[PDB]
This record gives structure tokens, C-alpha cells and sequence, in this order.
């Protein structure tokens, strides 16, 4: 009887865990019909892990659960079924997403200010500190204040989209039309922007 896989679908597209619950991911491979399963990461056999747990079904399907997900866990995870063996490949990629949020116009001691917060979620890498930039604009001027937000090491874990971590804050003082434009925060090789517009 020919052995085939009904899941996961045959694809080379990247696969990412849902960032609302990014601490764990379950990868399941199932046979088309009613087995022994082997799991590999880049062709290397995965018991000894304690964050990679493999559980068979009550044998037509096998599931690999990765707990304590961190950015370094990204790789090609393959499930091989046998009674020619059939192998399915999951290209598990772990994104880092930057988000720049604005407080809007805020009055501080009679002066209007705007506070932009650089937030991240997903799987931080701790490879590049947050950096603020703005085209045609010197952010080292007196009208701007940059306040880093010192957080714990995030590269060993994950950050849920429901609980975003603020990394830095840029405050613009005495808002005028000349302050309009894009403000970008770049973290860990990723970036996000917010456009200040008084219109
Ligand atoms: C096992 O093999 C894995 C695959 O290896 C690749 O394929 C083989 C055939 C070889 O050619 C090998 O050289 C290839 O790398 C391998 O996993 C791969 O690791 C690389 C490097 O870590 C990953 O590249 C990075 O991926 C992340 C994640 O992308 C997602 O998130 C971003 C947003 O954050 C989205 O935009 C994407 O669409 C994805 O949703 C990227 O963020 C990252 O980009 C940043 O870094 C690069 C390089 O520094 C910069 O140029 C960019 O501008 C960004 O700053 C990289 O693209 C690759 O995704 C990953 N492939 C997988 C998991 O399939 C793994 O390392 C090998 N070893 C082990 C032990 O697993
Ligand atoms: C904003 O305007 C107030 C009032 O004129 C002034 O006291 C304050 O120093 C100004 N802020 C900056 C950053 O120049």
C-alpha cells in the first residue's frame, strides 16, 4: 500500500507560529489513510531535548511540540513516516515584528508633545539595539528626547502580540508642522514607522 501524507501540505512557504501564543508550536503530520515516525531538524535526528517533545497518535499521525520557543529554534523540521518512506518538511520561521505606536497630541505643562513608543513582539534576537531615524531630520536636536527602555534578555524567549514590550520612546516637544513626517525605529534587523501628520 502506497504511503502518503495528508498533512502538512507540500509547500516551500515559510511557516510561523501564531504570535498571540508564541511560546510553543505544535507541528503535526498525518497519513492519508490508516506506522512509525521519525523527526529531523535539517536532517539530524531529534528524547534528549526537553524542549522538543514527540508524541504519536492512538499511529496515523505524529506531533512535535517545541516549548520555550526562541529565535534560534527556526529551521527545517521534517517528519518521515514508515510502516519508500514519505517525508514532509515544515519551514518553521520565527519573525520579529516592530511596531511604532503614538500617544497622539498630549499637553505637558501647557506645551503639546507627541510620544512615540518602539514596541516589539514575536521572537527577538538581541542583535541590534532600537535605533530611531527620520528622513531629512536630525533626531539629536533639542526638540527630541530619546529614552531607552532597558528590558530583560528577550532572545531566550518570545513576546506575545497581546503583551508587547516597549524598547524605546521618542518624545517630540512643542509640536509644529515642521515635525511632520515618518519616524522609524529599527530593531534586530527589522523596522517599523509611524507618520506624524497634524492634518
Ligand atoms: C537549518 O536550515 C534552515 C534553512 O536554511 C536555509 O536553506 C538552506 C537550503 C540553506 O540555503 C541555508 O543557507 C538557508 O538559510 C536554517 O533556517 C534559516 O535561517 C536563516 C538565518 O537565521 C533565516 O533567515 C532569517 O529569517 C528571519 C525570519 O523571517 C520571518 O520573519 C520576517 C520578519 O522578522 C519576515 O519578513 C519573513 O517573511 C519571515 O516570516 C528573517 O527575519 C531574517 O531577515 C533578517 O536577517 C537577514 C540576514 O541577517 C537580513 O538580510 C534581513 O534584512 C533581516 O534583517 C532572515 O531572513 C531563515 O528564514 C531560516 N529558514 C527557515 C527557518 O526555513 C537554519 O538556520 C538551519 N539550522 C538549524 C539548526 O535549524
Ligand atoms: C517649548 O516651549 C516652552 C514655552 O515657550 C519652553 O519653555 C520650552 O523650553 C520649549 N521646549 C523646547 C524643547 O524648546
Amino acid at each position: 500500500p502506497f504511503l502518503a501524507l495528508s498533512s502538512p501540505p507540500r509547500t516551500g512557504l515559510p511557516v510561523s507560529p501564531d504570535l498571540s501564543q508564541p511560546h510553543s508550536v505544535t507541528l503535526t503530520c498525518s497519513a492519508a489513510s490508516p506506522y512509525q515516525w521519525q523527526w529531523r531538524r535539517n536532517g539530524t535526528l531529534l528524547n534528549t531535548h526537553t524542549r522538543f517533545s514527540i508524541t504519536p497518535s492512538t499511529t496515523h499521525s505524529s506531533s512535535l511540540v517545541i516549548s520555550g520557543l526562541r529565535y534560534s529554534d527556526a529551521g527545517d523540521y521534517m517528519c518521515t513516516v514508515e510502516y519508500t518512506p514519505v517525508t514532509g518538511t515544515i519551514h518553521l520561521e520565527l519573525p520579529l515584528i516592530v511596531e511604532v505606536d503614538s500617544s497622539g497630541l498630549v499637553v505637558r505643562e501647557g506645551s503639546e508633545v507627541i510620544v512615540l513608543t518602539c514596541e516589539v513582539y514575536g521572537y527577538p534576537r538581541d542583535s541590534s539595539p532600537p535605533m530611531w531615524s527620520s528622513p531629512g531630520r536630525n533626531l539629536e536636536s533639542g526638540r527630541f528626547n530619546i529614552t531607552p527602555r532597558y528590558t530583560g534578555t528577550l532572545s531566550n524567549g518570545s513576546v506575545s502580540s497581546s503583551d508587547k514590550v516597549a524598547l524605546s520612546q521618542l518624545t517630540i516637544f512643542n509640536i509644529t508642522v515642521a515635525d511632520e513626517g515618518e519616524y522609524k525605529c529599527s530593531v534586530d534587523g527589522e523596522s517599523a514607522s509611524f507618520r506624524v501628520d497634524l492634518g
